[PDB]
This record gives C-alpha cells, structure tokens and sequence, in this order.
C-alpha cells in the first residue's frame, strides 16, 4: 500500500518513511518497533539526531520477532557536518553502522553542505555545533566533491546502498553533477506550502534526482522547539487553504499536506508522535488533489525558511 | 575623486566603471577614449560582449596620446560558458588579450557557473548560447574548482592580476573558497532595490571578497532588449521611493542608485550612454544617504531577477 520509488541507484526507496529527528532516546527504540508494526519500513535518521543506537535497537528488536528482516528495511542516515573530510567519512559511517547494528545503510546523505572542524568521536558525539573551540563555529577546507568521493568509495565498499545529499541548492547541486560518477540519488530539502521551491523541485526531478521533502507540517516543528519564526507564523493546519480543501475531500489537514507533495512524486518523511497519527500520515493517498487545488496551494509560497544556517553563524547556505 | 577598493589579491580596483554591455562595435573604441577622458579608469568588459578588440583600440588610442599608462587603466573581462574545461581556459583568455591588446588583464572572472560545450573560436566569436549543435545547449562536466585552479595558473604566469567570480549565489560562493588557493577577489552580481540580497553582499564582504554591481539601474538595461518582466516592472527611476529621495537631495534618481551601493562598499559599472550622463554616473559621491533613506529603500527588496539562466535553458542557477 506504501508506493515505493525507483532511485537512479537501481535501489527502491518507501514513498512514506518515519522521521526521527527529535524522537527521544528513552523511547525510539519502542516507538521504532511500533511504526514497524504499523507498516512503516524507511526510517530517516541522522548522527546529528544522537538517537542512532536506539533506532537500531527497534529495528533489531523487529528483525528478532520475525516481524521483518533487514533487507525490508530501509535505513537512511546522514554524514554531520565535522567529518567532511574525506579521511573521516568512513569513520563517521562506521559510527552510524555500529550504533544501527548493520552492515549497510540504505542512503546516506551528506547533511549540509558545510564542513566543521574535524571533532573526534572520543571527544563529543553527536557534536551538534561544537567545533572544538569552546562556544565558537570552525570550519575546514574541504570541497564538497573531495566528500562525495569519499562517499562514492563507500558505495563500493558495499557500505552504503544510494548516496544522496541534503539542503543543497540548485548552483551547488548542478556543480556536483558534474563530478560526481554515481549520481546522488536524494535531494533532501525543507519542503511546504510556505516554501515550495518549484524550481528547485522542478530541475532535480528531471535530472533524474530523487525529492525527499522534511518539515512537510512546516513551522510545527519548530515551535516544538520554541523558535521565534516558526512561533510567529500562522499554523498551515488552521490556514484557510489548507481547511477548505481538507473539507472538499472529507480529509484532514495533514493528509492534504503530505498528499501536495506526494501527488508529485515527493516522498515524506512525517514525525509521528502519537499511534493516531502514525496510521494517519501512511494512509492520505486516498484522493487526488485537482489543478486548481494545486493552484490555490500554490498561492502559499512566499519562501519562508525554518531550517536556515543562516541562524546558526551566517553561513549563506540559501543566499 | 573616483575612490578604490583594495581587493583581496593586494591590487586596487575603482569603486566607479565603464560598463561595456551593448557598446556598439563601430563606436566602442572612441567611447571608452572619451570616458578615459572624463575620467573613467575601470572598464567592465567581456569575452560575450563581442567588442574587446574594439574597447582595446580606445584604451590603445588614450596610451599613444599620453593620457595614461596601461598601468593607469583597469581592465576587467569575464571568461564565457563555453571555456569552463581548464584546457580551453588559456586560450580564451589568450583570444582576450590580444583583442585588448594588452599583456594581462587587471580582472578575470567566471562569467556565470555555468559550462557550456566547447565551441572553437574560428567557428563563432562570441559563441553566446550556442552550443555546437545548432540551438541546442549542450553542457561540459567541468566543476567550478576544475576552472577555478586553471585561472589561478593564469594569475601565476601573470597573465591575470585578479580572478573573481559572477552570478554566483552564496553556497557555491562558499564551497569555492573551500578549494581555493587564490580566494575570488570579486563578485559580481545583479543588484539594485529590487533585488538587494542583503546577506549575500554581508557574507561576501565579511570574506573579504568585493562585490561589483551591475544593472544598478534595475529592469533598465533589460527594457532595451524588450525583456518582458523588465517591461512589466514599475522603473525604479519613477518610484516614489526614488523620487521622492533624488528630490530631497536635488539629484537625479540615477545618482540616489548609484549611491545606494557606494555607500556601502559595492563597486559600481553604469553603462553611460551620454556625455552627461558619463559625468553624472561618476560624480555621485557628493552625498550620503541617511538611515532612514535606507530604510525606505530596503523596503523596495522583492527579489526581482532580470538575469537569470532560469530563462535560457531553466538552468538551477538561483533556484
Ligand atoms: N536533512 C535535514 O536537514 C532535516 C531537517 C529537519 C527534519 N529532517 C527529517 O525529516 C523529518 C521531518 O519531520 P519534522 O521533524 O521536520 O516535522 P513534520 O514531520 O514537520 O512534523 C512536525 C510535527 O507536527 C506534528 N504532526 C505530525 N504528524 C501530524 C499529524 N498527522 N497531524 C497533526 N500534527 C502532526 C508532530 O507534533 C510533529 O512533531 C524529521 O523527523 C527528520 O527525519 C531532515
Ligand atoms: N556579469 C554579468 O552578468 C553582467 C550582466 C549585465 C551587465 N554587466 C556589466 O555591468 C554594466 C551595467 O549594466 P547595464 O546592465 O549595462 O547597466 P545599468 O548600469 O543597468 O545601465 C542600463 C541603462 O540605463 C541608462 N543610464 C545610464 N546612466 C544613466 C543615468 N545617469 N540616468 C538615466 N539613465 C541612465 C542607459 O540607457 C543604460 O543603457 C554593463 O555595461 C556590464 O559591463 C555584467
């Protein structure tokens, strides 16, 4: 029931995953293990979410039941910023391989196209923002080509099944188009009617680039996290648009949202947090949404960010 | 005084030139040699603009008069599309020297992060957009950093005495100066209040890297090529903003533009199709601008592109 999508890898990718960004570590592993029984079977993770052990633990515990095995199982992960450099990937993924309790991941993705400092493992892990200087941003030279070789030999290596990136904007994707040998399989980016980037959506998927959409609830998740943007704007669950469709349909809100951007081959990645809505966000394509309907969505864009560098140091991701 | 900007590479560049866009071949050379006159040290030029051999002769005429030393004169050129690949960078450039008839050229930039097919000079100079195979566009896999270290050869060989870049958003900007050895001591970019990208210009300057402007004038230039969206833009010349600003100074709309990038340290190339115009679009500096007169303009900001590879070929350069 669950659309799979064929990547330029060869590889088939689930259309509907389980985000697990801010997905506790008390409780991922059973949170994991229940999605897994409500059908789920792409998890998004990242060694940034520091949660990797845990989801581990629920797919492990899933594969132990019988329930599942690990080839039905598709783990994506992302490189952190500290370990652009090419003589740390391997050890970063090796990190993600032993706190998964796997041999390979699915996809992997290079999180943001920034380089920090090179932190060892031993000193911090995940290191979020630290750099090694106390409070301070310290970046590295390191090329996002060198990086995505370094991914490309581990793709070789039977590490890591399809490679992709994430946050990359279409200059700097198209430059990595050309060097790269195995193209990236994913484009990962901040995907919502506050800002649709069409033209972005638009010049990947015919490059033959794979579109996963986070933050499909957009400024939600940022509230949870007290952010004074995403606090400030209006919900896109009580947006007049949004409800008037939900209602045209007999669907909800939510179910509208993930179905704008699976409807054009986007796959989602929704954290569930409640068993309602872990059934609720795999089961919305149910209905098709009409051109018109795509046009008054439309109407929402107005290039508003949540997941911006640009807060954290100024760094001009997406200027 | 025409003020300079000392650039990153040590060299010193006028904060005020002479574009050279749609200068007419036939008349190129007697109007670079009356802007030498007037004052005009910088001339903006290009490999796409067709007519170097032509600005060369009026640079040639001003030095066999006396007027100036080639040491006086700051020539800038930009390497086109279709020379991206390191094995067509001399000779592109070579093509440009003897056209300015000139040793070296104070400034050479990537034109656009762009990489057309290679298409030899004898069989069509400048190639503009075509490709080799009739109008088609055909592209090169040739990463930026690949280009990027063959001009910096050139810059060895002294050839070239400062490189730097064009149209070139913030997260390719970035990972240029990743790989660099000679870091981009320009950046050229459309700008005027329509399109202002505030933290492209603050990242870019915080670098160390210069910003040059160009169509300062806004959907001017593009008007003159009957550029439908620059048709259908109100012209910044009659904007109440504008207006109403130039009239509490007693300047032209033109200069309150001009000066709006001055200010803040972004070099500036006004294509000056009139005597009097040449003076004022040099003269400018006679004023400041206060706080609020920023404020008033910042609000103008709607990220209005007129140049924009998007319309060539939906090329992702600014999505
Ligand atoms: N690569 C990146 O930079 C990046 C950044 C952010 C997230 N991601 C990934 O993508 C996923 C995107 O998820 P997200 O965390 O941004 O948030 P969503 O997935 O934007 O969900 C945000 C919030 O809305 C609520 N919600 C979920 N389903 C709902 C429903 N049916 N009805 C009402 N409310 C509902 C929940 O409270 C949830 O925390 C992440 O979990 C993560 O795996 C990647
Ligand atoms: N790197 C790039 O992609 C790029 C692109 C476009 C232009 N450029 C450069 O920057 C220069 C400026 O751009 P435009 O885009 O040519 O220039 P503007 O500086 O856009 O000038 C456009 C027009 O406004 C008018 N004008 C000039 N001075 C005036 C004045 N004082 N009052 C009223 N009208 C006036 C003229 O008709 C002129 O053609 C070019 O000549 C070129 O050298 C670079």
């Amino acid at each position: 029931s669950i659309p799979d999508i064929k990547l330029s890898s060869g590889h088939l990718m689930p259309s509907i995953g389980f985000g697990c960004w801010k997905l506790a570590n008390a409780t991922a592993g059973e949170q994991v293990y229940q999605a897994i029984k409500a059908g789920y079977r792409l998890f998004d993770g990242a060694e940034d979410y520091g949660n990797e052990k845990e989801v581990g633990d629920g797919v492990k515990r899933a594969i132990d039941e019988g329930l599942v095995k690990r080839e039905e199982i598709f783990l994506t992960s992302k490189l952190w910023n500290n370990y652009h450099d090419p003589k740390n990937v391997e050890t970063a993924l090796n990190k993600t391989l032993a706190d998964l309790k796997v041999d390979y991941v699915d996809l992997f993705l290079i999180h943001f196209p920034i380089a920090f400092k090179f932190v060892p493992i031993e000193e911090k892990y995940p290191p979020g923002f630290y750099c090694g200087d106390g409070n301070n941003f310290v970046y590295e030279d390191v090329p996002i080509l060198e990086t995505w070789k370094a991914l490309e030999k581990l793709v070789a290596a039977g590490k890591i099944k399809s490679i992709g990136v994430s946050n990359f904007p279409g200059a700097l994707l198209l430059d990595l188009l050309r060097g790269a040998t195995i193209k990236p399989a994913v484009l990962q980016v901040e995907h919502h009617p506050y800002l649709q980037q069409p033209k972005l959506i638009e010049f990947a998927q015919k490059a033959g680039v794979t579109i996963t959409a986070y933050s499909s609830f957009g400024p939600q998740s940022f509230v949870e996290m007290n952010q004074g943007r995403a606090l400030n704007t209006p919900t896109l669950f009580a947006h007049d648009t949004i409800k008037a469709i939900a209602a045209k349909y007999n669907k909800t809100p939510a179910e509208v949202l993930l179905r704008w951007a699976a409807q054009r081959g986007i796959a989602v990645i929704p954290r569930s947090d409640l068993p309602e809505r872990l059934v609720q966000n795999r089961s919305f394509n149910t209905f098709d949404l009409t051109k018109e309907d795509f046009e008054e969505i439309a109407k929402l864009d107005i290039g508003l960010r949540f997941n911006d560098p640009w807060d954290w140091d100024n760094i001009p991701i997406f200027v």
